[PDB]
């Protein structure tokens, strides 16, 4: 009878809210900030850890740590702080009266999911829980039942093909190139113009620059020729303390690492070749249905040139007699949460929750038999 | 007073409909498809088994099984599913208000016919039923009363000679080389050009290639020399996912196994030698009447070179003073069903049905004494 | 002074040895096996043709051909191979130093005997050669001078009556129904239980099943009722590759074609009616002497129910005041060879040999004037 | 008079040497490594491509490509580099003074063999060459003349039955599941414990882990329960840079794809069912001789549990009255080369070489008429 | 034919000389001194700018400015004065008859290199020039071909790993903590004992104190406990105008900022953690070769405790099964110049010079293409 909770815990953003809602109520950066300087004035309330937007608003005196790196949780006390801020401070609800739905990247370690279930059932003890694949939730929010999903966020870019509600786990392909790698590459290439960013507070500034000013070029070499010829692609950004920086080709050299990973020295292929290899790893008779239903999700797929570039690259890779369609909804930044809210509100989902007595009888192993 | 049903249950196609009609209403492939992958999307209607054209339209996530192999039913639950789909889903009628006429290849096991009678009288309990030889139905649909019928379908190629309505059971010859063996030989020889088809879904693609592009050469060695000299016999086929394949001699090397079974390592002779030996096993005074009435039936005899090749081979085998005629009607793919509809509509057939009280008094043994 | 050779060349077994011996030294199947597959290993000595027991021991890669069909030699190069294997490989003697006695079925073509004489005198050139009727040799081996002989082997079942050493050629009957026809009928009726045998190697397996497990029922309808009531007549046979088959009425439905030829669609009467009609075709005053001396010979008369069945059928056909005796010795499988060894060792036989100068002066026509 | 060369060009290892030798002199991995980073130091000799063990010793800065994928050569310049390294750098001989024997997988494209002949006669122009089936060479090195060979290497697992030097091409089965697929599955399942291997250099590390630590379980469910109960099957491996990884059930979950291909989403059956279906596709009278001569060859059959598991599975599949023997010699990793050295040293093989004038007269089509 | 010039223009020292020499002839501090007082007496030569050792010898009446700050040239007229003093006053040669090799820190602005090329080709116009990375020259002077170089000078501390002559640009790390920052930290912490230094002339005195008296402690806490317990680590320095100062823990608190940057409020990690992260950012198979070839260069590595401390910290960070070696040659203060002299004397380098016609055709953009 109670309302379930949907909490997408991504590598860079935590999106939590109630099932049945259209948009998540709490979208906050998953960071933990700790003071790196000395406190000299007594009386003022100084906490040992700042979580969420409070870490963002005070980041000039804080070291910021991400509890999740490449979809894998590394710090568990910081992850508990993120979950406590999500439940008690943002959603303002008691977790013991609400089932919680959580998301997880494919090809993740088992101990991550086991410790997630242990924390959900022993520290924030819920009546029930479930762990779902993010690309299945993206396909749920897309409204269709078939297609291949490229979900790229802050740590993980994964392609999962699903045909008529049936997933193909041998064709699920995961690449560890996402928005944090693009932010680091933008930091590396911003030193060519004389702008130096080294701190974790400056990481958020470079990430804001990447969110506001970067775009995907349709043709890379033509865009470098255009940038070298005239200064028409140069854009200006205002730093928080007063300086104005100007960037040229670095607007489109940063997300080009999504298509050319050798910019950061990785042997893997681009996201278009990842999608094509995931499609050709499937059975033949479904491949056409995977060609016309390329579903994009995640914030990293929110550059305003990525759909046409993906369409062009897959059309160059696929045979010319096949129709290529890239599904890029405007709400695809939060589509994992929207699909989780759709899934948790279904009447055919209520018997597939992992309840507390099943956890007590099974221990940290039920989540590998009731979830994928 | 009620209309009888005619259901030709072949090894690769089920053709069911009403007696007195010219064409069968329901022609669907006799396959049962089961999901070989995992289901990840709840709420979507996913059945445990897909039967008929639904298995064909979703074959990329299904393992397809044929319930009938070489004219013998191996899986009986799958055959019950086939009959349930044929009666309730395709013909949309209740089987308890309609007598059902079924077909059977000659020299079949007795347990197949006994279990067919048991399922038709205890699961789909009919007022009456009859089991008929398919070649007699092909002769009924041909409109003549004498001739030797070569019926070749998906599992069984059988020659049955009938003179003036009298069948000769000692000259009935059965060969287990038909369209599925030709399809498997086509998947074997398609690897010479670099095309790999190993799944059961790809077997349907190879079967479609064989149906659309294969033909019987009039002279095999001359066609081999023509295909080796110039690329004029090469044809292109578009795969369901986009690739275009090209085949040369494999258009006529595939049905040449009908005339040279040693292509698949079988000691038996070709269909022309089978027909000639079946004619030579009969009485001499009827042999001329069997020479001018060679009736072709079944889908495997639907290649556009098989009538002239059979005429040439039998004319080479028979003495030159006798007239050889191959009767190949354009409707011979469904001629067993057409002859079943002709036989079931006859007024002289209504007393030869096996009714329910006769089955109750005799048990599963009446069909060996009321049918041949 | 030299020892003569006796070589019974039957349709399914060649039995060769020396005159004066009690049992033939070389009893081997008259088959020629040729490889139907491709040879991939070099150095391993692979012959083009395998003859005799070597063809039986390697029959899984060989097509086996019988040079003699229904008592008539159809392949003469294969018959040369059979005779060469009989002389040089089995008997290990030079044919030019030994006269050879051969057997032949009655009512045979004259060209068969003429070509036999030509091959014996120009390829395996003997000092002398004689051709004898097999039933006269069976009467020689029986030790009596009167009686009617039913000799049934692999191709020919013939009845020959002889009274006091005088044969009656107008009462000699020949029927082309023997052990190979029974093997083909068992091959046909084994498909009712789901066992499929189609190759020439499997024909030898069915022949072994017929030799080991088949028997002649005393009353056919009573045995049908007994087999239909209880499964007490069912016997199990172990196949060469591991399967165990079980047969019921087919143990006695197979040799019942000897008494009911209409099982294989032949208008001729059974062996008992052939024997009775051969007896009543003779003179009346000898008929009683033919009633008490029914001599059985050949392997086809080796079923363990045939003597009592023949006695019952002839006693039903003959008048009740005549004594009917069926002479079935245990050595009747080789009795033609035993009578040939008896005849060739006689001192009154040495001037009825056809020598080489008589063949040189007369050509291939002496065998019609010195032999019957 | 000159010594012939035997060069087994497998999908993952090239084994080249002289005819008449017991072990191949040059066993090197068939990879071509190219630098993926930039070169900053001049004077140091930096080649554009590293072939063989030099690519293995410098793989941390190289992208490694296999010229042969699933037994089919995809890159021909890289295969020319492989052959040049095999002839000039490893064997240290001139190919124009030595005939060369090559091996090839069954059911391969014809263009692969034609181009193999073309490069062997026009770039490394030999006096003569021959292309042989690898399973025939494995049976040659086994010392026997009959048996069914399961040869599983890096790309191709094929079953070929040969009886008395006669192969059965209709029973030859090819499956595209071998050691590279097992290596990719081990990279897939190594992410469950937190170990990430995505580069081509790390694929060699995972292949070394699979070679050193993996084994075939006799019972899969019992071994899974044993691994889940206690940590007695866990083994530790030292990475090349210092970390120690520990694996549990993944020691036997990796080669279980050989018996359960559905672990990588493939519809085909396991190697034991493939062997049983290849035996049952043969003639019956040879099947017992195929039951006791199961010959294992290739490196993929080098797990220390595969012979007992294959024996158990085939004994469960075969009837209990047949003796099942799995022939697994300790030298079966190089047995294709050993059989090639045996075949090339035979005196009966010297006339079956394809010489240079025959190739000049016939063009690149003689290899389909002088080889199988 | 003419001798090339090697000019390492560091942030605090300019080292210029001829190619092929072992030691640089001109090592002078890169400062420009300007008079801050009033000249009251006339006649003798008082220059407006004093460059080099003349600025050091008269620093009591001069304000000293560094033209290079953190590896980036800020004052270009002062840099032209530095280059003019290096060419015409120290080396006493004409720059128009000698090619010049220049060094540059990694991750530097492009405009610095472009203006360097413009000044060297338009003000001190050379026949040819080249810009090289300092760490590649340090690896050249070390004599080895692999290893990771930590080059720490006056403005830039950078780690560059090179494996077999191939650099990895994604693992190159730059930290703006070097000898000038340590000098400023010593200027800050010298006020605790009552010694006040505020002027630019006193900064050279504090730099001399840091060069003569400072050392790296092996254990920091034990050394602070030893300094707090007894005054055994206290050392005395004589000021240029007479006073004697004594320092205690400040001998090892100053270079500890190299390992603990939080002493000057910097969020970055120490040089040992930077080296370990640069090794861990590389591929796995080269990391062991980077563990045993840690190459130190620059004057900031001239403390007589830094090699053992770096060995201890990396051995604590790396796994214990790896060998850690810190290569610290005694000539590593000038090793960038030594490697430049080695590189400029190579015969394989003479075609990679950027000549004057290429500069005239390309303008200020060729140096980003012919150099890294
Ligand atoms: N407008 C935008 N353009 C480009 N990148 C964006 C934009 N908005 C967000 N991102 C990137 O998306 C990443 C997070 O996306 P999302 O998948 O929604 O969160 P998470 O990865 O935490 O699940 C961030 O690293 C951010 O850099
Ligand atoms: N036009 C065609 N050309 C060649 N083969 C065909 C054609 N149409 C059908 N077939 C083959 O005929 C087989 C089935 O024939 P049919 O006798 O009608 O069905 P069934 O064998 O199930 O009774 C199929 O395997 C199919 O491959
Ligand atoms: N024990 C037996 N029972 C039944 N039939 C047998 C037996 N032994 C042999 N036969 C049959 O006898 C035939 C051959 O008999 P025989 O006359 O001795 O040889 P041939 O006919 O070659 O002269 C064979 O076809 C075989 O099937
Ligand atoms: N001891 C071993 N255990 C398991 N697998 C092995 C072993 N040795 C080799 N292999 C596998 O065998 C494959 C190659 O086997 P082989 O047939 O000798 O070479 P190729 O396939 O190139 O002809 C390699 O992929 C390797 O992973
Ligand atoms: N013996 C020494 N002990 C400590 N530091 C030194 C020593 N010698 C030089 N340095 C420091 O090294 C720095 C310059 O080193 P170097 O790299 O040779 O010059 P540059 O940085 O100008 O290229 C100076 O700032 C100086 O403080
Ligand atoms: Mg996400
Ligand atoms: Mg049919
Ligand atoms: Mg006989
Ligand atoms: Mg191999
Ligand atoms: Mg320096």
């Amino acid at each position: 009878e109670t309302t379930a909770l949907v909490c997408d815990n991504g590598s860079g953003l935590c999106k939590a809210g109630f099932a049945g809602d259209d948009a998540p109520r709490a979208v906050f950066p998953s960071i933990v900030g700790r003071p790196r300087h000395q406190g000299v004035m007594v009386g003022m309330g100084q906490k040992d850890s700042y979580v969420g937007d409070e870490a963002q608003s005070k980041r000039g005196i804080l070291t910021l740590k991400y509890p999740i790196e490449h979809g894998i949780i590394t710090n568990w006390d910081d992850m508990e702080k993120i979950w406590h801020h999500s439940f008690y401070n943002e959603l303002r609800v008691a977790p013991e009266e609400h089932p919680t739905l959580l998301t997880e990247a494919p090809l993740n370690p088992k101990a991550n999911r086991e410790k997630m279930t242990q924390i959900m059932f022993e520290t924030f003890n819920v009546p029930a829980m479930y762990v779902a694949i993010q690309a299945v939730l993206s396909l749920y929010a897309s409204g269709r039942t078939t297609g291949i999903v490229l979900d790229s966020g802050d740590g993980v870019t994964h392609n999962v093909p699903i045909y008529e509600g049936y997933a193909l786990p041998h064709a699920i392909m995961r690449l560890d190139l996402a928005g944090r790698d693009l932010t680091d590459y933008l930091m590396k290439i911003l030193t060519e113009r004389g702008y130096s960013f080294v701190t974790t507070a400056e990481r958020e500034i470079v990430r804001d620059i990447k969110e506001k000013l970067c775009y995907v070029a349709l043709d890379f070499e033509n865009e470098m020729a255009t940038a070298a010829s005239s200064s028409s692609l140069e854009k200006s950004y205002e730093l928080p303390d007063g300086q104005v920086i100007t960037i040229g080709n670095e607007r489109f050299r940063c997300p080009e690492t999504l298509f050319q990973p050798s910019f950061i020295g990785m042997e893997s292929a681009g996201i278009h070749e990842t999608t094509y290899n995931s499609i050709m790893k499937c059975d033949i008779d479904i491949r056409k249905d995977l060609y016309a239903n390329n579903v994009l999700s995640g914030g990293t797929t929110m550059y305003p040139g990525i759909a046409d570039r993906m369409q062009k690259e897959i059309t160059a890779l696929a045979p010319s007699t096949m129709k290529i369609k890239i599904i890029a909804p405007p709400e695809r930044k939060y589509s994992v949460w929207i699909g989780g809210s759709i899934l948790a509100s279904l009447s055919t989902f209520q018997q597939m929750w992992i309840s507390k007595p099943e956890y007590d009888e099974a221990g940290p192993s039920i989540v590998h038999r009731k979830c994928f």
